């Protein structure tokens, strides 16, 4: 619903990965790119799971319909 789409909204506006005329490809790069950190550089699986939480929260903003499905 949308409060809880505004919520996601709201907090990826402010953890400043979320932007105008934004491809889901381009928000889950920038979620990944703020999800790293130590543990992603030292293990291959946790690099990996930044990545795909990074997809699946970026998938979410799309069916809010916050960010434009990739073409
Ligand atoms: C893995 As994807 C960026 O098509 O949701
Ligand atoms: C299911 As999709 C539009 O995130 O590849
Ligand atoms: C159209 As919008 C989700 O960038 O306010
Ligand atoms: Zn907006
Ligand atoms: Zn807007
Ligand atoms: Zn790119
Ligand atoms: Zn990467
Ligand atoms: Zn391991
Ligand atoms: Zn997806």
């Amino acid at each position: 619903n949308w409060v809880a789409c505004g919520i996601l909204e709201g907090g990826l506006k402010a953890a400043g990965v979320l932007e105008e005329g934004q491809y889901n490809r381009e928000l889950a790069e920038a979620i990944a790119a703020k999800g790293e950190g130590f543990w992603t550089t030292q293990f291959p699986q946790i690099g990996d799971w930044n990545e795909d939480q990074a997809a699946a929260l970026a998938d979410r903003a799309q069916t809010c319909g916050l960010v434009k499905a990739d073409t």
